[PDB]
């Protein structure tokens, strides 16, 4: 909570150095610096920040051990604010784009940004292209003379083209893959052939693991000089399962949390996604089970998506879901046993992210 | 034409890299390699290359003046049209999004991106994405060891960020900026107070002549480590007049250029967008014509957009474009000059590309 307030008074002073810099440099006025400033609050604010925190409990756990000026204690913990907000940004402009390409209503609570009325998608397209651009000055203004500068770029240059793959994994898994052609408008996959676990797990592999977990966890070692003590493929192969069971968490909360509760409405089974629940369901049902699965997914329709959600619960989906979770809670387990090796402390860093996701309710 | 040709033998090496890599390092399948492939060809084909050969004209002219071995004007080359590419993908992924945003229908003779059938909204923003992310994996994969990546980098972020400025200034220049407001929905201005010329060279400096000018320029400069040899304030003064009046001939053209010749079809008067006409006309108009000006612009209705048409031919406009262009020709000119005095080549490289700008047809 007060580790919390110190993140965002970090975010104040960057939301106050880039609109500064608008006005000095970039001819703004106010009212389009106050258009800004809003869109900024709307879009990165109200979330959990676990991006962000996961920078600086990386950082934390890095200082707590190693020996440094108070000097140097103040900057490392000020760039892994930096770092923290830089992962932040770059998640508003995922969700601003993607809220449009899901054609979402609800966000973190509130009207998805496109759907302000002052908004819409002519204006929330470029703003959340501002978001990326953002992340870029950022970066360049707060750590132009750090040795890790060009190591982070880079990371944050790849892991944002994988991310962007995996939306296209995404918004293309309800069509069959053979039938793809910029030409011919797409038809719904009528097999669901497609729906399988290998496929999902590419999907999540690409959209959602490598910017929710291997990105702050790196960058806190980057912001630390600790990148070096630790075993980076396993780094990956951790960020890579708990960011799946993440994504899984998401697909299951999408069609079972009520939107009070989860702060956006879900759109899985009228937008026909490859979700966990989808895949599980296909993995298990019986012949007529498919059949009626396959007379219903997909539609916008009311009763068709309460058919869905009956057989979901029917097939006892969410026992499925405890039987994956105790298979992960396993493997995680493993993975930090194995990190403990050559730093504790990540090793630590890491049962803390694990505990967090594990837990989560929204 | 046979240097185009080379320029673009550069252009399937990149897509080969690029597309090679999602296969080996992203998962790809065939079908999405393929819709990729085509997505990249239809977005970032088809143009003048003006930006791109840019970039290699300034490589050229002091390749004919300095001495290297074969090879490294080999490497020199090549790099600078690796540099051209990156400018023409970020041009790709502005126009995908722009067209989008403009509501747009054709560009360089074909139908938008996004409306392909086979692409649609949804696919379309997230390919734009795409083509942005490629610039970066590009510069990061053939520059890696170049003196010049960190200022080139440098560089293309500030500029990419200037221009998304720009584009905001664009998008909202129909409405009135006290009125601006996410939580209201956004009615056109009804007095026309900012179509004036100062406000129409924001929306223009921003939104082209960064991206335009300033960055093929620079970037020739770079990868030819010519930088220090000119004087970077002319460079931009530079760019800065020739990036208007290229933004201006645009504007000329979405009225008077039959979309025939084109390539694209014209949407600023039923857009309501600050073009430079209408700034034009609202600067010599008396109080009648304002009044009618006011009575059909900004509406989609065929009848009002020739109303438009007809007062602009009555204030003469395609006249005070020419007296437009003479005052350029003037400046430029003088500017050239100025340039002459620390490197003649960069002079010439500057003449030549104001010559293709001043008799541009589309
Ligand atoms: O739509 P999804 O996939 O279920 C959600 O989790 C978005 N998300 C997660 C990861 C990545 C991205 C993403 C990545 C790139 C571009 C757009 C979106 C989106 P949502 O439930 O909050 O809508
Ligand atoms: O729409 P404009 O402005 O008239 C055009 O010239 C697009 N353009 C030019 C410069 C910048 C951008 C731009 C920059 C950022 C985002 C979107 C577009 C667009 P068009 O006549 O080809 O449509
Ligand atoms: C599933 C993914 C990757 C998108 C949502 O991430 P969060 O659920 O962390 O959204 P916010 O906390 O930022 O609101
Ligand atoms: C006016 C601007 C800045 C957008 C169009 O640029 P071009 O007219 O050069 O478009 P292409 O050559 O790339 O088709
Ligand atoms: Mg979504
Ligand atoms: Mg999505
Ligand atoms: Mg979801
Ligand atoms: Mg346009
Ligand atoms: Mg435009
Ligand atoms: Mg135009």
């Amino acid at each position: 909570m007060a580790s919390m307030e110190r993140f965002l008074s970090v975010y104040d002073e960057v939301q106050a150095f880039l609109l500064d810099q608008l006005q000095s440099k970039y001819e703004i006025d106010p009212n389009r610096a106050r258009y800004l400033r809003i869109m900024m609050d709307t879009t990165c604010l109200g979330g959990k920040y676990f991006r962000g925190m996961t920078v600086v409990n990386v950082a934390e756990g890095f200082l707590a051990v190693t020996q440094h000026d108070e000097a140097t204690k103040e900057r490392i913990l000020h760039d892994a604010c930096v770092g923290g907000w830089m992962i932040e940004f770059l998640q508003a402009h995922y969700l601003v784009e993607d809220d449009i390409m899901d054609g979402s209503v609800m966000r973190r609570g509130k009207p998805c940004w496109y759907r302000f009325p002052g908004v819409t998608t002519q204006c929330a397209i470029n703003d959340g292209i501002i978001l990326k651009s953002w992340t870029q000055i950022m970066a360049w203004h707060y750590f132009a003379d750090r040795p890790f500068l060009k190591d982070l770029l880079c990371l944050f240059q790849k892991v944002d083209y994988a991310t962007a793959v995996g939306q296209m994994y995404d918004v293309t898994s309800m069509c069959d893959s053979n039938k793809l052609d910029p030409e011919v408008a797409q038809p719904m996959t009528t097999d669901f052939a497609e729906f399988t676990p290998a496929i999902y797990k590419r999907i999540v592999k690409y959209k959602t693991t490598f910017y929710t977990y291997l990105l702050p966890l790196v960058m806190g070692l980057f912001v630390s000089e600790a990148a070096a003590s630790v075993e980076m493929n396993l780094v990956e192969r951790v960020a890579h399962l708990i960011g799946e069971y993440f994504q899984v968490q998401d697909d299951v909360m999408d069609c079972f949390t009520p939107p009070e509760q989860l702060g956006k409405v879900g759109t899985d089974i009228e937008d026909a996604k490859c979700s966990w629940l989808a895949v599980t369901f296909l993995g298990k049902a019986n012949a007529a089970q498919v059949a009626e699965f396959k007379a219903n997914y997909g539609d916008k329709d009311p009763a068709k998506v309460a058919v869905v959600k009956r057989l979901y619960s029917e097939a006892n989906l969410q026992a499925d879901f405890a039987a994956y979770e105790a298979e992960v809670v396993r493997e995680v387990e493993s993975l930090i046993e194995q990190l403990k090796v050559k730093s504790p402390t990540f090793a630590e860093s890491v049962a803390v992210v694990w505990e967090k996701t594990h837990k989560r309710k929204k």
